[PDB]
Parts: C-alpha cells; structure tokens; sequence
C-alpha cells in the first residue's frame, strides 16, 4: 500500500490516509518491495519518503493491538524480526533517503522517519515515541536514536513519551530542516536533488562509513577510513569529477 | 547523611548543607543505602534527587584533600572503585531517576547530577567539572559525558574546568529543563510523576537498552532490540495498557 | 611550510597563503615535524594552529588532482596512510591543541580543523566537507565527526557537501567559540592559555580517556576511569595543586 | 548449479564436478536460492552442505582470473559485496548448517566451509587459504577465522597459504570431526540429525547469541543473555520439552 | 546450602548431595553470601569451589521445571537477572577462584564451573550444556564460552548438547587440569595455593584486565595496559616483592 | 644493542648475551631503530627476530628493579608508554615478523616473542609470564594474549606465572612450530622465506585485517573485508600473480 513516482529523486507515499499510514506488516512489506525496485532503477539517485493524508505515519493499528497480546513467543519474535528488517533496510539503504514529515509521526512512524538519512518536517507536524505510555518499548528506534541525539535527549523522549514540535525536533537533532506549513515534501525533494547532484560512489561509501564507525575504536576507524580514502581514488566518478573540474563543466556521474 | 521522603515519586536529599553536600565516602554510602531501600519499595516508581542547602553538591572535602595525597596505591584504587560504584549504581538505577539541581554542582556532584536519567536545573545554578584546575581528572564522569554531549563540548568542559550556567547547560545537553529560580525540585518532581505514569516494564527496559547500545555495532544492536521488542509483547503492563485503551480508561500498571 | 612561534602557548601557521594552505604531502609533513618539536619542548603547554592568508586551509591542490587519478593502488594506499597519520597525530596530540579558523576551511583543512581539541572560528569564516561534490569521500574526517555531531548532522554535511557558517557551525558542535571578525587567533590563544593554566597531567589523561571511551562498554569504561582516577592520585601535579590550595597561592605545575 | 535433497536434514550439492565447484557468481547465487527455499521449508531442520566430485570446493575460475584484473573499481566493490552476501548468509543461516568436506577446499571454498556451523572433513581431504600466494586476500574469511582459531594459527594459515590436513585442521579448531576416508557426508548427515533432535527455538537463538557476543563487553553480553534466558522461558518448545520430560516420552518440537 | 572451610585457600561446597547440587534460586543466593564473606576475609587469598556428592552440579530441579513454564514475563526476567548476577559475580570475583569438578557438571553447573578462573576436573567426570535438548538456551554461559573456546567448539557443545569427558574438555580449553580419579579437590586446592603465593595486587589487576580487553580495540587495550603497567609500579606488593628479591628471601605480601 | 643481517629475510639479534637480553629502555630503542631501517629497506620482505646467547630474552634488569619502585607517577607512565610503543610497533609491523625463540623467554621477552606474527621455539626453550610472582602485571602482554589463547589458558599462564615448555606452548597456541634442539633460527628463517614468497600487498593487508577485526561486530567486519577484497583487486601484485599463473612461471612481486 504505497505509491511510487519514479524519477532521479523518487518519491514513495504511504497509502493508507484514513487509517493514518500504520506500519502494519502489510505496509512494511509494500515499502520494502518499493525500495528494492527503486534500488535497482539506475535512473533513481535519491528517494524521498512521505505520507498520504494528514500525517506521515501515526495511527494505532487496532487490528494489531487486539492480536499482539495473544500471539506466541515464537510468533512475536518472528514478527519483531520482520519489523526490524524494515528499519534496518531503510537505515541501511544504498541510496540517499529523505523523510518528508508532512504530518504527525508517532511511535513506529517516528522511528521510520528517523531511519531516513535526512528529515524535513512540516512546521506544524509533531513527532514522538509513545511506546512506554501504553507498555511498548521503542527498542528498534533506540538503536538509531543513540546516534542521533544526546543521551539526556534520548531519555527524555523515550521516558516521557511526549510529542515534540518542529522547533524542538531540529534543535535536538531529530530533523535537519523545517519547511513552512505546506510543502515539507517540496522542500525534501529539493534537499534530495541537491544531494543527488553529488557523486553516486562518494555518497554510498560515505553512508557505508557512517554506519560502521560508531561501532569501533579510533584506530580501527582510521584503518577503515584510510582504506576507503584509498579505494575511492580509483573510481570512475572521481575520474569524471576531476575532469569536469579541469573542463570547467558540470560533472556527469 | 541523606533524607528520604518515600512516595510514588521518592525524593532524596543530600544532608550536609553547610559543608555543601560533599560526595565523601560516608555520603556516597548513605546514598546507596537509600537507592536500595527505594529500589525495593513497590510503591516508589521514580526517585528525585536533590540537595539540602544553597547547593546540589559542590564543596571541597578538605578532610579528603589533606589525606588523599598520602594514601597508598592499593588504598586509592580501593576508593576509586567505591566512588565508581556510586556513579554506576545511579546511572544504572532500575527506576527513573531525576536530579533536581537546586544550586551549584561542581566536580563530584556535577557528575552525580549527570549520572541521573534526567536533570532539572535551577535557573540560577551552576555546573562544572573542575578536576583539572587542581590536578584531578573527571575520569568517572567522562564515561557518561561522551554519551551526553558532543566531543568538542566534552573537551571544552573538561579542559577549561569552567562552570556553565543553566542557559548553556541545556543547550549542550547537560540538562533537560530549566526551572525558574525557586523550585527546581518542584519542577523535577513534576517531570518524574509524568514519567511515572508510564509503564514500569517499558521504562526499565528502555533504560536497559540505552545502556548497552552505545557499546555495539548496528546489527548487534538490532539483534538486541528485536529480541526486546519481542519479550515486551508478553508482559502484563502491555496487557494492562492495551486493555485500558480498549476501555477508554486510565492504565493501572 | 609552516611557521612556529614557540611559547607556553605555541602557534603554528600554515605557510602557503596564495595557494591557500593545501594539505599537500609536503605541508602534512612539515606540520608533523613541528608537532614533534613542540611536543618535546617542556616550555610549550598548548598549541594554537592557524593559517597564513585569507583562509585556514581550503585550496584545491591542482598538482594533486592531476596525478591522483593515475597513481597505482599501492601508491594510493601508501598516501592515504600518510594523510591519516596526520589527522591521527593531531587528534591524538599529547598537549591541548586549538584550531584558530581565521578563514575558510574546506575538505582536508576542514577535517584538520576538526581534529583539534577545540576550535575558534572567525565570525566570517566558512567550513565544509566537499569531497562528494567531486567524487571524494571525507572518510578520514568521518572518524572524528561521528563523535563531534549527531548522526543527522553528519549526513547533512557529508551528503550535501555544503559550507556552513560560524553561526551554524557552533550550534552543531563543530566549533566551540566564535570570535568577532578580526582575531580568531587572538581569541584562540586566549582559550589556550586558560586551558594551559590547568594541570599538565590532568589534561593529557583527560584527553587519553576521551579517546578510548567511545570505543567501549559502560562497565569497561568505568574500569578504565576507576583505574585512572586512582593513578592520578599519586601524581606531582595533584600534590602541587592541593598544596597551592592550602597555601592560598597559584599552582606552579 | 546445485542439487537439493529435501528432508529433515536437507543436503545441498555444489554441482560443477569437473570444474571442481568454483564459487563463481552463478554458483554463489544458486546456493542462495537453495538456502531460501530450505529456510522456508518447515520440514527442514538442518542443512548439510557438500560437493559433487573429487572436491568440496577448490578450482581456480580461470574465467574469473582473466577478467577481474580489468574490472572497474565500482564493479569490483559491487562483486565483493555479492560474494560477502553469500558468506554472511551461510554464517548467519537461521537453521543449523554442516559442511561435509568430502574433498579439497581451497580459498573461496575453504571459507565457504568455515562459514558453516559445524564441519566434518574427509580423513583424506585438504583445506587452505591460498589468496596471498597469488595476490589475493582471504579478507571475507578473516572475519570468521579470528573467531574460529587462535591469532597465531590465523597468521600461519593466511601468511603461508599452506593447505592443512584433517589431523591438523581439527587440532586447530577448523573442523569438528574427521570421517574415515569414504563418507564425510554420511557422518555429517549423522551429526546434523543429532543436532536436529534438539529444540528448533533453542538452536536458532543459541546461534543468534554466538553471533553478537564476540562483538561486545562482558556486561552488555550478560544483558543480552539474561534477556534471552528470559524470553526462551515462554516458548512452546520449552513447554513441549518439559512436558515430554514429565511424560518420560520423546519431545515433538 | 553451602559449607565453607575458611583458610588462605578457602573451599566452598555445594551442599545438596542427593538432589545433586541444583543451582536453585536458594542455592544461588547461599553461594553469593559466601563469596561476600570470603571476599571480606583478609586471610582468604583464593577460593576453591566444589560439590558435595557424586557430582559438582547437575540435577534437574523438578521443582523449577514445573513452575517456570507458568511464570510471568516480568517474573522470568527478574529471575534470569538473579541467576546472571551469580555467574557474573563468580566470573568477576576479585580473588582467584578454582572449580574442582569432582563429578558431573551439566547445564547450570557446567556454566558455574566455567565461570571460575581455573578448572580442575575429575578424570572420570563429565561436563555438558544440555539446554537445547529440552528447549533451554545456555545463554548466560555463551558469554563466557566464546572467550574460552573456538567458535566451532562452541557450536558443537551448544548445538548437540552432548557431555564431554575430561580428555576432550581439556583439549578444547574448558578445563586447565585433570586429576586422577579421586581428588580433583586436592589437586585444585594445590593449584590455588600456588596462585596464592603470587602478589594479591598483581592477581586482581591481571583479572581486571582479562575482563575488559576482549571488549575493545588493540590501541584502546594498549591504552589500558600502559596505564595499568604504570599504576602497578607504585604498589606495596611490588615494593615488597622487589625487596624480598634483593634479600634472597620469600615475599610476604 | 642489536645486530642486523639485512637480506630478503632480515635477522635481528638482541645483543646483550651475558645480561640475557633484557628489554631495557635502551634495548627497546635499539630494536625500534632497526625495525624502521628494515621497514624502509625495499629488499627486506620478512624479519626474523632472535637473541644472542643462551636465551631469547629473559633477564631481570636489576638496574631497573632498583630504580622503578622510586620513580614518580609521571615518570612511570612515561616509561610504560615507551615499552608499550615497542610491543605495539612489533605487533603492528607492516612486514611479516617471526620470533626465533632460541632460548628462554620470560616476562618482557615472552611478550616480545608473542608480539611477533609467528613463533618458532627451540625444543628445549621455556616461556613464561612471571610478573605476578614478584608484584608485576603482564598488562601489555594481556592485550595480545587474549587473542592468542583461550581465556582459561590465559588465566593459567598469568595467575601461576609458570614457565611452559615447547610441547605445551604449541598445544596452547603460543608458538607455531618447534625446531629440534639446535636451530630455532634456521627453521624460523625457513618459515619466513616461505611467507616471503607470497604477495607483499596481500601480506600487509591480511595483517591489517587481523588487527582490526577482533575489535568489531560481524557485519562491520564484513563491511571492512568486502572493501578490502575490493581494493586488492586493483593492485599490481594481483596483476603480476595472475599473469605468472597464466604464464606457468614464478611470480615476481
């Protein structure tokens, strides 16, 4: 249940407006299928992600709350693993991803939004991890969050379960930019395009690096960087770029 | 030397006003004994921590400075281990802790304050790690600090040893909220209560997670999260919460 | 190609004004030689680092761009290792280092600046990691950056390759202070001196600690801290300091 | 190019006898497709893996050696990532895997064999990582090897590139059992079945744990274990097992 | 339910012979109380640990198997945490511990034995982690095991759940020595005494180090070691030892 | 105080026979100077390291024991750092190193020997870490040892301080080969040459990898490997090797 507008900067819409775009198993799966196609389309250089409706993703899946408390341990684990496969797939995406927080993003969706490379939030949107308020744990989100904000900010958001607003969200480092009420998407598509002008090789790798580093010692990180700094020096894009520079012309990666 | 006002939101006061609440061995021990009782009291859901007097904790223990430079290696290590047992116990506390920085918090106390889950500072209070100014090292604090603020902010605070003020302290991520001159406690007790409304299970675990994650790779962290996300789905609080939701009634965890 | 003004607070100038202080192999080497001498000079307690000219360090080394794309894998690796040896040497420096960003710092220089303990930037200066714009990867910088700013801020800067300005640079945690247009150096020398008043022992160790911690679990970090907190208690500077305190006199470390 | 004999203990054969079962891109892919089906077949509890022919996997893919040295940086990375996806998929497999080293396993195949949960080697088979002898690096293998053998044993095998024999291979911890010349498979199928008698839940998790632990501090590991030890106590298999025990009957997981 | 024979080399006996020394909650607690006293007794330099009866520790706690499958998630976690507190306390013990495996050690006990510094096993004893055979997970043990044996050996033992014998147990690195059928204890007490002749300071620290290292990068580990190597050089025991050496007399630590 | 016989396989002799080759500060320095020259000599492909006299390295530096207990904290740290710089330099050496344990190696020397890539020990030699026996801590060695042997083997050796013999040393993984009483060197030079036949590029990198991996999660390690596996595919040695293979001729790296 997602709509995809292919293009250099592809756009994926969570299609379940009235339900408010719940990250139901079905929805999670549809979102993956897209990312696959989109990852395989050589024309797509970036992917904006947004929601159809008044929100981005925030709507208690009553269909879910009813069952969950009765599923078996083995089924619960099997499911968590699926949902985690989504977050990871997004956070790990090979191409630059940008979340366009048009409306509210609560719990699941809030993490889904955080899992994107960059985030552009509607000046009137809200964001929050409410799991604890009802007995849930924003476990899957925690993974990304410790890397996005300071520890004290993490505790605040996860222990109170409050919803922050665009002004605070940026201040804390949850979102990169705030678009005036109206087109968080337009602005996100803008941001994307810019990032898309840059080298496809350099982008992926930069992302690859930012993944691994946090999980290692200074020296090992430098061992990794050095090696990369090296490899990158034999790539076409570098060749292309350096030429375009010595030809006072735009690079055609 | 601490006073404890039991309650859903318990409050512990560092009782040594005129000396200014020094983290002397004795004081460290009394604080532990409390945390134990309080951790064992099923009525206590949160613990606010503050100081009796003009400060929170900031007062050179001359009794200490005089001895220290003459103790034996084996005694010094034995002591550091005790002080570290305090910081850890606080940072690791099973229940949500909130430091109410009524007055100045310098060196030891500053770390003690930082070791709390959340921090509410008096609009007129000061905070600072002065160890280097005299030859000490805020080693025990460093552990928590790298997780609380950016590296450049860490260096600043630890290399200059300056005292920051409420305005800067929040901006950097050292404190969550600033209470108007007068009741940092009242506001902290407020914050606590809110956090206390949420699920006891979800809270602990959220805390458990935030502890371990920083120390691991993305994938392992996700392995951990998934497993938790799973376990949490068979807990009473979740059952309780989801019910209360389908009964449009307040949850009774 | 660097000038060194010895003193308690030494100052190193990148001498290549018109070329704009490129981090060429030669320049990298000269900078090392200085750090060595300066590390060996018992009179030097801190080192400010700045650039001669309109910039700090930002100037495409055309001599480099021309060759690079033709060097051999083995030569590229050999070189990355040299450049990485510089960053590391700076980030690892035993004495407090302070970068005085007088002018623009782009790519290489931007990292060089980030590798310093503290940073004072000219109210009119710019900073940015442009590697991706042309096909390069700010790999070596990534190592330090993940520790300096939030993940979302890292992505922004490295994926867009934009240049930030003094106002944003501080807000994000890239720089500690902003000097009014004119003397970023003067202010940096100021900052340094202050840090230099503090204990030489306590400083080094504080730095040593901040290096290792990020790369380890809470408990191991505490194991490290405890041990340090211990060792530090048998150092002369501590003896000196505690005396000077009981003699209401300035410490002579 | 692989044959699959479904069953409680499934068996996959590398089908390329005369070429000697090279881990060519095609072969790598076929092997994945199998693991998927097999992972999805509720009747399959274990998977033995062996080779058709005089070897397990050891045959210079001349088709590969000829091209490789001419591919582009971007193509090389793209490929390494594919091969690494295989190793990982095998090492990460949800079900117990057992490599039946019927014949020689050199380089690629040697790692492929090492990536299995357990290994049964033909009393006359050989194993070795020869990458360095020709200019290659057993990089992908290193990942698993540091966990399989002592550092000094790792260096030996990777620096000399020698081929070890069944007697030494077990002694070092490269293989679990040695079957008399003739049926490494039969014995491997045996080993598998045994492991397959045990709890499907307990097995997966035990594997999950052994993955993550090496990459974390003692305490975090215990945090992980505790949580698991907990979760496992609400699984059907445990219920099933404990019953079967109190009914002096065989467990029907 | 444990007996303690104080002495330079203290000995703790698991007292529940006929039940076969099950690691029941009660037993776990009694064992802790001992370790505390013993850790506080300045006369005790080492602690041997063994079992009263035909075994060391191996006896299905039917009282436990009956309940377990019905406890609540929150109770299960609460319990795992208690059992984990035991393993950790043992593995973390400040003084050298030695397990004297007089008889069989299965599951719980097997881990309990592994958690000791050194292990002396009866030439006729058996050891094994059977959790999977019935639906359990040797999670808590995994933590220590990955550090004790090679990965392939870990999988073997945990996936088959088989019981190994003295000959194999040593070969794999599960036990240090094998005593002839009769006095595993006598030999363990012997081993202990020897270790006890050495410096109390040097021992603890050596242990402290072996804990933390596995969980960190080469350089950080060296940062830790260096610091320790340093601290240790100002300890009385070193002073005592070096003297005794220059006085051709036995050291009196 | 070391002698160097340049050659494809260089040999360094610890020259202090009668004193028994103590790792005195002076000796440590001379050894470094050699490694530098030797690392810079394009003719040297491997370095064997051995001792002149009845031993490899084992001789209480009485000159040291006398001072040590009186040096200042700051001096002790300064020294540990120097000694650690040696171990690291050896363990980190860019070229393959091989220790030829002609005679006894105790404490310092034992670690020095362990820090080599491979070890060939005299069938009559002994090895042991005796630090604890006198009050010292084999801290610097611990770093390498946890990677060389199982945890239980580490404890044994470091807690008892005993000296093991060639037969046990290999069994545990402390040494790779045992030469018949007479020429541990000859055999080591042999081993070296063999390793030296292989690709200079592949060797270094293999070493680089084995350094970093232990300190990271499975996935990050694979991220590292993949990248390397990639880079290596554009190196001359690979080109050279693959040619020599298609020319049925010996490779001339």
């Amino acid at each position: 249940m997602v709509q995809v507008e292919k293009g250099h900067v592809a756009v994926v819409f969570l299609n379940d407006p009235e339900r408010r775009n719940p990250l139901s198993p079905e929805m999670a799966l549809s979102l993956l299928q897209a990312l696959d196609d989109l990852e395989a389309d050589p024309g797509v250089r970036a992917v904006v992600l947004t929601g159809r409706g008044k929100a981005f993703s925030a709507g208690a899946d009553l269909a879910f709350l009813e069952r969950v408390t009765e599923l078996g341990a083995e089924e619960n684990y099997r499911h968590s693993l699926s949902l985690m496969r989504l977050f990871h797939r997004v956070y790990t995406y090979p191409k630059p991803t940008v979340a366009a927080v048009n409306g509210p993003a609560v719990a699941g969706g809030a993490g889904l939004a955080l899992a994107c490379d960059l985030v552009v939030m509607d000046e009137e949107a809200r964001l929050g991890y409410t799991e604890v308020k009802i007995g849930f744990v924003a476990a899957l989100v925690s993974v990304i969050l410790v890397r996005a904000v300071g520890e004290k900010a993490a505790k605040d958001l996860l222990l109170t379960g409050r919803l922050v607003e665009a002004r605070e969200a940026k201040a804390l480092g949850l979102v990169n930019r705030i678009a005036p009420p109206g087109k968080a998407l337009e602005e996100a598509k803008a941001l994307a395009e810019e990032v898309a002008k840059n080298a496809p090789t350099s982008l992926r790798l930069t992302k690859e690096l930012l993944l691994a580093l946090p999980g290692m010692g200074l020296e090992d990180g430098f061992r990794l960087a050095a090696l990369a700094n090296a490899w990158v020096r034999e790539t076409g894009d570098l060749a292309e770029g350096i030429r375009a520079f010595f030809e006072k012309r735009p690079p055609r990666f």
